[PDB]
């Protein structure tokens, strides 16, 4: 192995790429590879949902966008521009990577991103928003991998949505869907299935986070 | 209405202040004013347990000490400076305190800790460990505030420990006791139980966390 921490993420935005979105919520929720390792192997049918190791670290925060939620953005994640304005929410700026930097440095390395469909939305998506930045990306050193390939390649050794995924692991709807933290939370359950063989995936996939092409600009 | 954030705090430790003891785990909650104002008053007895607000940012960190956790501290918060170190986490250093500066620096000022027993624990000993680092503290020009103190002017409008509160209030047990971020969001329950109440309280009792005296030297 060689994968020392997994950083488990999620975003909110104000939509979908073809609206070119901007980030409303990021969660990074860090597991060391011994803490996921030392969940149990999934045992009854269906198993209980395993509870989060002790030893983590989070962070969740909320960001201001420059430009408006869509109506079936605020809908589902509960945000919107104007509540993020009016309690104070800061732009996606410098910071914001200072925050990210001194968070990830605080992680044994190497570190792996793991997003759920981090490869199509969540990895170009913060690629977009640390590039507007001014400051070196947080993010350069790091690795990321999308979850939707870990599980499709554990499971085959319909629907890859990550509550439909959940639902048939834990028989349960998953809770506080479409919020950073809650569905971070979520993915993170769904990874406690099968760990060891998770990690050694990870350590087989990972790719440097510098080479995620930015979703727009 | 001054304070525009409140920040509900708790730390996790190797023992009692006798035994000089270093932090484990810290949890910051930050919460703005208006998402505090806007939480339902509670009515009925008992009253239901208070929903989160949506907009939060949340801090949660496992610290390395430089000594041993006591047997009984490690009982009861699950941590343990061996398990700490194994799973690759850091002392309470600089880059700790860049980190919490720039989660302080997201917030609208001016700023308020909320913590439970705060004024003979928590922070005393986060001057004692912000002391010890040689960059300027990053809780100079934030305010702080006890929460007993706050609940013990709400009350009375025998035991004042987190539990007995909750329990008292909710009938309920709370969840994930002596855990940082366990222990911070019963903190958030109970001080929402008489929101606008306590944020004015708060606004009337806040001292600065400046004036605040190590817990040792
Ligand atoms: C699932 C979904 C997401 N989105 C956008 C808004 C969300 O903040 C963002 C991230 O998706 P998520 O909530 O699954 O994490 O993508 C939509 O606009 N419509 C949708 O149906
Ligand atoms: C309540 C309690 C706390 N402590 C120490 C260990 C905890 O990490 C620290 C913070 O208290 P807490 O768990 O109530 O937040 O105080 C004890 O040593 N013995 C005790 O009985």
């Amino acid at each position: 192995g060689h994968m020392q921490t997994l950083i488990f993420l999620d975003l909110e935005a104000t939509g979908l790429p073809s609206s070119r979105p901007e980030v409303t919520e990021l969660c990074l929720l860090a597991v060391h590879r011994r803490a996921l390792e030392n969940t149990s192997i999934s045992q009854g049918h269906p198993p209980p949902v395993p509870r989060p190791p002790r030893v983590v670290d989070k962070l969740s925060l909320c960001i201001a966008p420059g430009k408006a939620c869509s109506p079936g953005a605020s809908e589902i994640t509960g945000l919107s521009k104007a509540e993020l304005e009016v309690q104070g929410r800061q732009r996606f700026d410098d910071n914001l990577a200072i925050l990210l930097r001194a968070f990830l440095q605080r992680q044994p390395q190497p570190c792996c991103l793991v997003a759920h469909n981090g490869d199509r939305y969540d990895f170009p998506l913060l690629q977009t928003e640390l590039a507007r930045l001014s400051t070196p990306s947080p993010l350069d050193g790091t690795f990321c991998v999308d979850s939707i390939a870990a599980l499709k390649a554990l499971e085959q050794a319909k629907s890859y949505s990550l509550g439909s995924i959940y639902t048939r692991l834990y028989w349960q709807a998953p809770t506080d869907s479409h919020t950073a933290e809650g569905d971070v939370l979520t993915l993170l359950s769904i990874c406690q299935w099968k760990p060891q063989a998770l990690l050694q995936w990870v350590d087989e996939h990972a790719r440097p986070f510098s080479t995620v092409k930015p979703m727009y600009g």
